[PDB]
């Protein structure tokens, strides 16, 4: 399976380690202001617009990747 961060809410530094259902092949975090998002994932998801009307958010950045715990804060320069 693939591991990642994923939080229910946005959290300074999520922690929660979760193996992700087979529904899904990517780890996201996402940077919108001081809020922070890490979630199990789906590549075919990973793009600005996606991200911004599931997360409503207006602004951020985004990274996604295939390696366990692999959505931590330091990828997104922001």
């Amino acid at each position: 399976m693939l591991q990642c961060y994923n939080c229910p809410n946005p959290t300074a530094d999520c922690k929660t380690a979760v193996n992700c259902s087979s529904d899904f092949d990517a780890c996201l975090i996402t940077k919108a202001g001081l809020q922070v998002y890490n979630k199990c994932w789906k590549f075919e998801h990973c793009n600005f617009n996606d991200v911004t009307t599931r997360l409503r958010e207006n602004e951020l950045t985004y990274y996604c990747c295939k390696k366990d715990l692999c959505n931590f804060n330091e990828q997104l320069e922001n």
